[PDB]
């Protein structure tokens, strides 16, 4: 449902924040802006993972339709 990925990444890395966008208003492939404490001195793999993670494999072919930013707080 709309706003699921979002409540999932928050739920999953708690004090993100997430910027969710629906590419081609088509809800299916999205790209997010995810900025995370847990972040900080990660790398950009290791990153994606935990957003992976956050979303528990509810979202068939993450790998393509969830495009990916991540940074730590400034
Ligand atoms: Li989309
Ligand atoms: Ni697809």
């Amino acid at each position: 449902a709309p706003g699921d990925i979002e409540d999932m990444i928050k739920a999953g890395i708690p004090g993100a924040r997430v910027t969710i966008r629906d590419l081609a208003g088509d809800g299916d492939h999205y790209a997010a802006e995810v900025v995370a404490e847990a972040f900080r001195g990660k790398t950009r793999v290791q990153q994606h993972q935990m957003v992976y993670n956050a979303l528990k494999g509810n979202m068939g072919g993450i790998l393509h339709a969830l495009a990916l930013q991540t940074s730590a707080p400034e």
